């Protein structure tokens, strides 16, 4: 657990840091290294569509699950963890 | 557009194949090296969610766009590249 929180700090990776949101199962993100209103504005949009993999995802079979994901984007790489009791939005990238 | 479709066949990867459905802008696959209830079971449940990426990614803003998407599975890995007038779910596997 405590460990589990260390490996999101780790997520920093070096400087891309596009922003950072850590949500928990309510939804809202209980940490964050973006300003404020860029937290919120994504979190809500990226947590509905976080549940729609795991919901996607069973609906067709129990026997697999979501481990984890990454969707490509123009202006930075979209990729969320779904953990435990919490998962986060990792927006960060190499600077490419 | 004729070597686009060649690409598709590429996919192939050399043996991993859980299943291969080449969807167009209809939603129906065009084309597919399923059997034919997963293929519709899978491209229809797979077409509704492809659309909301594309529409979750431009809801934040136009400036960036989904160029490729992947979704990790324990029984297989769930890719679907969203092209020009066709995209298609590759489910496929290193055998690992």
């Amino acid at each position: 657990m405590a460990e589990v929180e260390e490996t999101l700090k780790r997520l920093q990776s070096q400087k891309g840091v596009q922003g950072i949101i850590v949500v928990n199962t309510e939804g809202i993100p209980i940490k964050s290294t973006m300003d404020n209103p860029t937290t919120t504005q994504y979190a809500s949009l990226m947590h509905s569509f976080i549940l729609k993999a795991r919901s996607t995802v069973r609906d067709i079979d129990p026997q697999n699950d979501l481990t984890f994901l990454r969707i490509r984007s123009k202006k930075n790489e979209i990729m969320v963890a779904p953990d435990k009791d919490y998962f986060l939005i990792v927006i960060q990238n190499p600077t490419e």
